[PDB]
């Protein structure tokens, strides 16, 4: 599906993460260190640029994300 560099297009933007178990746009592993991107998780579904289907995995992700509260590469509303 999508590749590692896709999320780079949403610098200082906000996207919607749709949790799925099959056919995802991105397999995502959440990490506490050394991510590919830092993501601020949002409590509002407002202003989402686009909807990206993610599958949470623990091995072989497309991208490693680190949840942060400040200074994030982009924002995400998870549904």
């Amino acid at each position: 599906g999508y590749g590692k560099g896709y999320l780079a297009m949403f610098k200082n933007k906000k996207v919607r993460f749709k949790v799925v178990n099959s056919f995802p746009d991105l397999k995502v592993q959440f990490v506490t260190s050394f991510p590919d991107y830092k993501v601020k998780i949002s409590n509002s579904s407002s202003f989402c640029e686009e909807t990206i289907k993610i599958q949470v995995v623990t091995s072989f992700p497309d991208v490693k994300l680190q949840k942060v509260t400040s200074f994030g590469d982009f924002e995400a509303y998870i549904d």
